């Protein structure tokens, strides 16, 4: 009970620093306080009850900065704390929990399009290298289920993905996985009910309403009912039993839109409106 969507940063002419909650009982929003630094195309994730904005880039009017930085919130204290930053800055980044480590997964840093992943360990407060992906993946989509950890999309220096691999952390290893019936770079990937869904993104060509779901028992991707917006660097997570998607570029406008889809009617809902419209937006529960 009482847990919150949080959004952090995100895009709208510029890098932003907002950190808001939605509650999705009472249909309410909370400001709180700002990131230290403007960021776009990072990754949000909880672990223990801190929220963590992993790497994504500063852009600026100024100019362009790509972030290495882990940053962690404590909703107690309302206060941002800087934590050891990755080895490399990684823009358009995916992330995933396992056990408490948190992955580090792809994403860019200027032309650097990145195979490699890293793991961090919040108790050490430090990083290390694990086994890269068997891509380059940036804009990628990221996924936990049954303890190992899945990277969905993305594009990879020439090609944009329907690919997807699965790493395997006790052994440290990847393995490619059925490919979705979409190429998508910069999804909202999440799970729900021992299923991946991937919702939205861009084909090369068109930004994606498209939904499909990854059936881990069968292997295979299926369409589900499309969004009502066509969206691309969206903001995803789950909140009982059912997926929000935040924001993201519909191809003309930053969406402020926040739609929610139930797997049990297999329909999509708007459900509220973010302050403002943006894309890039790190996102998570607690
Ligand atoms: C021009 O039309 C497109 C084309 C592909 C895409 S994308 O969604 O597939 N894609 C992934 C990939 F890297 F693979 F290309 C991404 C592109 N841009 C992002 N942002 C930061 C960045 O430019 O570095 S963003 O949210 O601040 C943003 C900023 C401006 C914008 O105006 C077009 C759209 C978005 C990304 C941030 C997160 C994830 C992927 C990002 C988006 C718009
Ligand atoms: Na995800």
């Amino acid at each position: 009970v009482g847990r919150l969507i949080y959004t952090a940063g995100g895009y709208f002419r510029q890098s932003l620093s907002y950190l808001e909650a939605y509650n999705p009982s009472d249909g309410t929003w909370l400001r709180l306080a700002d990131l230290q630094v403007p960021r776009s195309g990072l990754a949000g994730c909880v672990v223990g009850g801190l929220l963590y904005a992993v790497g994504g880039r500063n852009n600026s009017p100024d100019g362009n900065t790509d972030s290495s930085a882990l940053d962690c919130y404590n909703p107690m204290t309302n206060q941002w704390s800087p934590c050891a930053p990755m080895s490399v800055p990684r823009n358009r980044i995916g992330v995933g929990v396992i056990d408490g480590h948190i992955y580090a997964v792809g994403g860019s840093h200027g032309c650097i399009h990145h195979n490699s992943v890293e793991r961090y360990e919040p108790e050490r407060d430090e990083w290390h290298l694990v086994a890269p992906m068997l891509t380059r993946r940036i804009g990628v989509g990221v996924a936990v289920l049954n303890r190992l950890l899945y990277a969905v999309g993305g594009f990879d220096g020439t090609n944009r993905l329907n690919s997807a691999e699965c790493y395997y952390p006790e052994r440290n290893e990847w393995r490619m996985i059925t490919a979705m019936n979409t190429i998508r770079s910069g999804a909202g990937v999440c799970v729900l009910h021992n299923c991946i869904y991937a919702a939205g993104g861009y084909d090369g060509q068109d930004q994606l309403n498209s939904v499909e779901r990854y059936d881990v028992a069968t292997a295979t991707w299926t369409f589900v009912a499309p969004m009502k917006h066509r969206r691309s660097a969206l903001g995803i997570t789950v909140h009982q039993g059912r997926i929000y998607v935040l924001g993201g570029y519909d191809g003309h406008t930053f969406l402020d839109s926040v739609e929610c889809y139930d797997p049990d009617t297999d329909t999509w809902s708007e459900v509220t409106r973010m302050t403002s419209g943006r894309s890039g937006v790190g996102v998570a529960v607690t």
